[PDB]
């Protein structure tokens, strides 16, 4: 059971290299089954997720090995079935069905029970996929998807959005016959990079990023090397670790866009911001941020994702700001963990009202949230004295070795095993 050691304070400052999109490589793995030549795909992190999509692949017949990138050969899949070995721990399993389908015609996905750790509905999945022509079969803890020929292509209007389901219609629809649109499409710089790499492959597709995906299919894809996207919401956890620390950073392999809300409301903050191409700077100048107000919304509103984080700068900031959750409910449930390190708030409805101290004292704290957990060492590396975070492998879930990054930007951090 591992754990954080952090002494604190310490002025996080220097930087730091941002890794891929664990969001973004997920499913560009997966539509990498529609690849009929080798394919490379690049800036792929070192994360569980990750592996359990590597074996699930190898398994299907795939060739796959990698490193900082991922190889893939998915010239001989062989195998059409994800079996309840795998699908297990892993809900982007879900999405090895439409590539299968629309390329081989058929697919198996195992689906865990009615109400075992996992009752989450994956309905829009495959009504997209009957949409598009697929016959369905479904017995319970299975479903299968299969087709003579090709898929064609269909106007699906989505009556709820997500991100789930828009991968699944827009990859099975690259290879279909005809136009397929997607109404209602999730929005996701994710999404976005999806539907570029399947672009790079040969594919034709319009409106990413939209409200509304269009989609013209077309007979096969070929290979290519593709660069996975930046990961905004670690990008923006460390630009939070600088404002609160009157640090200086300066954030490599960036990606400036799919950050605008975060960038604006870390200005409100009082951070001195800068960006190019491929980096963002933030300097506080040795200052204390300023309170600020948070509504997160949908994307490319200020990011739910980001909430653990701005809660924490606000526990530290001069003045009170109160965040709210316009969208989610319980997002809350870290904030005891902050108020033991002498954090002052309250929790009022879809709300946290903040008011602002000059400095934590150090404790042992443990949040089961990536987000909210991660928040918890940045606290550590700024509260006085000695923190302890336990239970930090649902940081690690998420996290690209994140004790090495803290560490080379002035941490005082150790990672400490067994117990
Ligand atoms: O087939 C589907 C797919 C999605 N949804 C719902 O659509 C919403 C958003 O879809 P996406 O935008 O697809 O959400 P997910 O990325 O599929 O779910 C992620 O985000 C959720 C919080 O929004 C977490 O609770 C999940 O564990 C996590 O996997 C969710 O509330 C889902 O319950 C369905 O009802 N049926």
């Amino acid at each position: 059971m591992d754990k954080f050691r952090v002494q604190g304070p310490t002025r996080l400052q220097g930087e730091v290299t941002i890794s891929g999109a664990k969001n973004a490589a997920l499913p560009i793995l997966f539509a990498a089954l529609l690849a009929e030549e080798p394919v490379e795909i690049q800036n792929v992190p070192k994360l569980k997720d990750i592996d359990t999509t590597m074996k699930l692949l190898t398994q299907l017949g795939t060739k796959v090995e990698r490193x900082g990138s991922v190889w893939i050969d998915a010239s001989n899949v062989n195998n059409f079935s994800a079996p309840y070995d795998l699908v297990k721990t892993m809900r982007a399993s879900i999405w090895a069905l439409g590539p299968l389908v629309a390329r081989f015609g058929q697919g198996q996905v195992s689906l865990p029970g009615g109400d075992a750790i996992g009752a989450r509905p994956v309905d829009l999945h495959i009504f997209g996929l009957e949409k598009l022509g697929a016959e369905i079969k479904l017995e319970e803890g299975y479903v299968k998807a299969s087709v003579n020929g090709r898929l064609k292509g269909a106007h699906i209007v989505m009556d709820k959005v997500s991100v789930g389901a828009t991968v699944t219609i827009m990859s099975a629809a690259t290879l279909a016959e005809g136009t397929t649109i997607i109404e209602n499409a999730a929005r996701e710089p994710e999404i976005v990079d999806t539907a570029n790499f399947l672009v790079a492959l040969g594919a034709k597709i319009s409106g990413q990023g939209t409200d509304r995906i269009t989609i013209e299919g077309v007979e096969r894809l070929g290979g290519g090397v593709y660069r996975v996207l930046p990961d905004r919401i670690e990008t923006g956890t460390f630009l939070v670790a600088a404002a609160i620390s009157g640090g200086k950073i300066v954030c490599r392999n960036a990606q400036p866009d799919t950050l605008d809300a975060v960038l604006a409301k870390l200005r409100e903050a009082g951070a001195d911001i800068e960006t190019g191409e491929d980096w963002i700077s933030l300097d506080m100048h040795g200052k204390r941020p300023k309170a600020v107000t948070v509504r997160t919304a949908p994307h490319p509103a200020f990011p739910t994702d980001m909430q653990a984080q701005f809660t924490l700068l606000n526990l530290v900031a001069e003045g009170t700001g109160v965040i709210t959750e316009t969208i989610f409910e319980n997002r809350f449930m870290h904030v005891p963990e902050l108020i033991r390190m002498g954090a002052h708030a309250e929790i009022e409805s879809n709300t946290v009202i903040c008011h602002g101290v000059e400095k934590l004292s150090g404790a042992q704290v443990m949040a089961t949230d990536l987000r909210a957990s991660a928040s918890l060492v940045l606290a550590g590396c700024i509260a006085e004295g000695t923190t302890v975070v336990d239970r930090i492998y649902h940081i690690d879930r998420g996290y690209e070795r994140i004790e090495d990054k803290l560490r080379a930007l002035g941490a005082n951090i150790e990672r400490v095993k067994g117990e």
